[PDB]
């Protein structure tokens, strides 16, 4: 016959009336578009900008009656993507974008075609910088919920819903991973409907949830604070009369404490409640200040000056009392820490 | 009857004479454009570049008495975004852009209806990252009032006023929160009319009032500071003979001071008037600058040489005294302190 | 009558000859272009870049005698920015651009009305990030001159001139302050005119002078480099005895003054010559070395063994000229020092 | 005769049928695209981001019967690339793009030329970042594979095949070096067909072969961490009565090595798994400690008080064996370190 | 006559039949485009990106002979911007581009003028970011040469050849300087062709030599090391018999040596070869590391216990041998370093 060009072409044409200005099944029922994306890439999930960038395939099926053709022998016919201007598409937005762009490079990444009953399968590529609010009440141990929601921009509820495809409504790259999260497989699809002063409009949403890597804030973090609350152990085994070396251990300990709980959050948004990596930290630091405050109760009770050995006796009692006690107490702090945060 | 984008071109077209370029009720009254924003996004509220990032919906009201129209049976007509140059609107500016841009992903995000009356409803998603001038006088306890204003930029007042409605002016959405500051419910409208030497213009302001969240800098700032006042005074009960532990401790102290009043600005103007955190790590380091300099005048005092025995129980005494005196100037420091930055 | 884009079209369309591409006056005397700006917004002024951002209205006026009109009734018409390619407009442009952009949001933030006799207001909104290149001889007592020139860059002078108006050619908006920098009255206003192999061009420059604001790099800089100095004459007051006090207290000292002189130039460029702050920093190194020196001076004379009682004698000597001696020449230091960055 | 843009006007002109829609052969066999890569520029191999900049000349080449001629003398025509909507093109794009752009500066930097039986050579200029996954689980010595694959967007495999031309498919400028990397000579070159539930789409992929270079963490990391290790074994030849010299000397050697164990990682992405690095520095930390153990082993059995000459005589024996006993296992962990990340 | 942009049509429309697709002389000898630069800004020298940006007049000169006239009475005829695309252009373009745009603030910064012989003068101004690969061998010491190449895109060299003009081939502005590097006079010009699978296109270049300024990194680097060497030398003036002066001396010493040998890369990409600061660094910290490799030695033999008065005097022998022998060394260092590096 004629090329698939110049057929479609006579289908949007001035003849038969066909306007890319009216939606389908005009005053009628709504139009049904039905979504789902395909996950290309997916990271850079900053916590000072409580975003993410993600890079999606966007398919959206809905059925137009006046692209229904007979004439023509095969079953499907490309538009090409320079004509896209000519057909009616939706209007769907994301509700939480922050910035959102097209691909481009070598063609325009777009793709449309269209079935003989009038069904037009529309793909494009899309990179989105999604806006999710974190929650980091136990910051390492925690699990984020960040989502994204696809809504009408122009058409009401009355005029056009979005649902999502029953035969898998998100899909995701194969060997897509994630540096400092994993995405687990089970996705909740819900609806988002919105009320304005406007109308209300359809909205669908996706949630992706993202349990963290623990490993990573052992190595830097919780092992290097373990150490120095041992390196302040070692003061109960050295003389008391080594003055300058009792004191000088327990200056450095309290002071590179200081030093490790102020690059705990070096990359955080300043929240105002306190988090799980706040109170090792804090609680941390208060072994290491305390076990100096240990050496200035023996270094007072000993120069109280039988009177000289009642002294003596008594500050050494309490050397002997504080090598079991310090590491005791913080054994049973290290039970009620991580039995609370794996329990949570 | 026809279908609506057909009668919408009739009622723009070259027939009966609708110009865009022109303003309605032309060489009459001024055109009421009445206005209501909706914020979908507000954050990355910077202050080395004194601005916030925000993500509106900007909805304008106006009436156009050419876009009338009796034939047609239903109450609205939707015109499509992609023949918006073809009717009048208002130009409308930020008077403290930065940058702004709009969203264009699926679709132009832009909104327009017209009523039977001629009422025209035009409602477009816009990011704006304006400039807000900080003040930050009582740096953690202030209270910030960002502004945004909205302006004419061609017509004057004679050919056109901006109003808010009364209808709750600026709508802020649901799960909406700030991590470093809290958005109050009350929001101040006004207006801010400018005059130039081209002619005097319409402005319309709103204010928005940002506390910040306190709990942020008491965990890293105003807490390890407070801490290395109390490691200045384990010192003082420190034998006197150990001179390089009372020696010793003191120089860490007024260096680690040092360190943390340089990290109390690190994401901070340049501003060259002195701020409550200032005044908290200044007068911090002037404690563990004179507890070291009470060790100088006991080292001083006791090598005077019965001349040993007066010298001895003299600088003793000034080490009982700083025992009570310190803890006790630093506490009447904290009432003066937190009870101004409460009242004020 | 007719509405004025009607007879305006008919002022710059087919009839009547009107070119937007051949300048007024044309094989006559040069068009002469009045300008003056008005300053919205003022800073980010980067000094490792050398740049400074700024946001401008850019009023300009010419008289072109093709726009005379006698048959309309009023005394001005608004052309519409959609229809700016119709007239002929000026190229200017920024000799010292370093990117510009124009703002298009909700409208282009451009304007442009015609008198009765030709004259043409044309006036639109920029952001310019402008190349102004620093002089830091004296960093933080320094008056900077940025300045911004506006140049031809088609027409040569014999075709077109531009000129400031003598009435108040470079305005400021009301609230506009700097965090950094305070931004004085007086503004010089001169010719910058260019010669090529092309041809000599037309240049209007205006300089904006930048006193620095002295109290931000007080508390920052001077003030704790001051203190380390202050904390090394404490050694004068150690006994001799106590060799690790007055050794550790001279190391640390000198070492973190080598950490606050490399945090002076922390966000600088890489300039060869030597700075205001670069010569306060390296003579209070300085204090702070010799004042070791003083120590090993001590402690090598002490040691030398009547011979006891001679040496013990020379060597407290030199103990008691440097408790007066160098509190006494860091006194006549910062006398030459203030004195010559206040008079300079 | 003609000159040959007129030529080809009447070559893709209305007359004859030329459509730029509808791709060569069609309802035939598929469209055999071969295809190279030239590249210019490679670099900015980022691992928070996990991507590399790359700059490319992409070279197509296919058939269309359509374009060929013979009334024309000269074998070849250039079409001007202000005409390329014209003629049909393949719609190549790269799965892994993050961002890519053309070049326009001057001209559109492409390419197109016809032969005589309707080879067209298509090159154009583009700037990619491509997302590579990077795997460091031997940091320093590993060799990494970042790869770029090429596929059709709306094409499927029935209508459009990718291959490589056997003429070296991947070519490299002449002087491209690496800073950090050295790029391989063999260049893997296989096919990545993908599966959706649109269709089967062609896709090819080279991989780039990447060895680190050694020399840069050996002077940042290795060797300075191997002096601190040194450091702490100084102090097995300094006296036990020493006890702020023995005890100072391990605080401070164990906090630096927690201080350069912390900037191993700056520039890193936070996996959660262990790397070739972490088990330098974490066994390199186990020495620095153990060290000051030993002291806390001789200060405690020394001071056990013939009693006092055998617990003298005892710490002595300890303080001779750590002196060989340390360099030796820190000897034969660098055989086993070394040898094993130089076999893998 | 007539106004010169209608007699600008007449020689570019449909009667006498110019082609802008169509090259001057067609079928006939090549195109010869004679070129120069004008440098307006230069700067931001990166080098961990390795590039620069410029800011440049590109001007052009070319000859078309279908572009003569006599008829016109005046010499030159300046082409409109808006009209560019109507006649034929070179398709310059930087083989280093790695990113470039125009300016096209108030106007298209572009110009054009055609003699009446047909000379064709096309003046654009032009942002680059021209890549130019770093050699950092002897790093505060060296000349970078940063080139900037300009080739053909389309054309070969059979139809398009590209030279430098004689008189003066890069003209930089009058008060261009550069905060960390000079720019030299004298400046290489060569052919730099290119050789494809596609063709051979014509190139020629431009060399720019770079000397650093040297007293930058001698305030930073080169003096606080050596501050730091000679407080390494104060702990041989320092008593035997004070341990944890002369231990604690040289631990500072050899950590702070550490510090600033990273600080010394803070800016630098990853190379793996050593450089000029790096063999300062080495050493440097080598003279600090075996001053107190000095006092282990010194610990060691006086305590070997007539035996008590043969292990004194030998052991203040080396004291002795060492005040003299580490100055002399390290001077005679710095003869042969920096000889090295300024006969190089
Ligand atoms: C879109 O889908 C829904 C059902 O999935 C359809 O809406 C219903 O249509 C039936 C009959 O037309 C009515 O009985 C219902 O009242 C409608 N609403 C609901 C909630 O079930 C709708 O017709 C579909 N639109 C199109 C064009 O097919
Ligand atoms: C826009 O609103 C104002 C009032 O809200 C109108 O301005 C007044 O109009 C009345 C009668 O037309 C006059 O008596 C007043 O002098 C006007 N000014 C004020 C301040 O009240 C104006 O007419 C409205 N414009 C339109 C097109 O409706
Ligand atoms: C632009 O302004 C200048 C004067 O401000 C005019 O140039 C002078 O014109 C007069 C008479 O036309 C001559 O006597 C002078 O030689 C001109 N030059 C100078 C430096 O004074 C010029 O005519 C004005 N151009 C227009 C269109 O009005
Ligand atoms: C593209 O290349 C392949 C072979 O390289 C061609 O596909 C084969 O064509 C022959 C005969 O036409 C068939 O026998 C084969 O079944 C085809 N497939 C394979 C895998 O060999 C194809 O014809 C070429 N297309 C064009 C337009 O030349
Ligand atoms: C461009 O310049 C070169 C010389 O500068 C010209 O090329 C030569 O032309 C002459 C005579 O036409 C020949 O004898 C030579 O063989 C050519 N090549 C060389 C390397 O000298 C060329 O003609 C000029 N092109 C134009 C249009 O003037």
């Amino acid at each position: 016959p004629m090329p698939p060009s110049e057929f479609l072409d006579k289908l949007m044409g001035k003849v038969s009336g066909y306007d890319a200005r009216i939606r389908p099944n005009f005053k009628g029922p709504p139009v049904n578009v039905t979504c789902n994306i395909f996950i290309n890439s997916f990271g850079s999930i900053a916590e000072t900008t409580m975003d993410y960038r993600v890079n999606i395939f966007l398919r959206q099926q809905w059925n137009d009656p006046r692209l229904a053709y007979s004439e023509y022998p095969d079953d499907s016919l490309d538009l090409d993507p320079s004509m896209l201007d000519s057909i009616w598409k939706p209007d769907l937005f994301f509700a939480n974008e922050k910035g959102a762009n097209f691909h481009e490079v070598t063609t325009d990444n777009k793709l449309l075609r269209i079935s003989k009953n009038g069904n037009v399968l529309y793909s494009i590529r899309i990179t989105l910088v999604l806006a999710c609010p974190m929650d980091l009440k136990n910051f390492p141990m925690d699990v984020q919920t960040c989502i994204m929601q696809l809504e009408s921009f122009g058409y009401t509820m009355n005029d056009l819903i979005f649902e999502w495809d029953e035969k898998g409504a998100v899909q995701v790259a194969d060997g897509l991973t994630l540096p400092q999260f994993i995405l687990k497989e089970e996705k909740d699809l819900r609806y988002c409907t919105k009320h304005y002063n406007t109308g209300k409009f359809t909205c669908i949403e996706a949630r992706f949830h993202l349990e963290r890597q623990m490993g990573y804030y052992l190595i830097q973090m919780y092992i290097p604070s373990l150490l120095i609350v041992i390196l302040s152990w070692v003061s109960f085994w050295i003389n008391m009369d080594a003055a300058p070396a009792r004191v000088g251990l327990g200056i450095t300990t309290v002071l590179t404490m200081t030093t490790q709980s102020s690059g705990s959050r070096a990359s955080l948004p300043k929240v105002s409640y306190v988090k799980a990596i706040d109170i090792w930290m804090a609680v941390c630091l208060l072994f290491v200040f305390s076990a100096l405050l240990e050496y200035a109760a023996v270094n007072f009770i000993a120069r109280q000056h039988e009177m000289r050995k009642l002294f003596i006796s008594r500050a050494k009692r309490i050397d002997t009392v504080s090598r079991v006690a310090f590491p005791l107490v913080f054994l049973i702090f290290n039970i009620f820490y991580w039995i609370t945060y794996k329990i949570i």
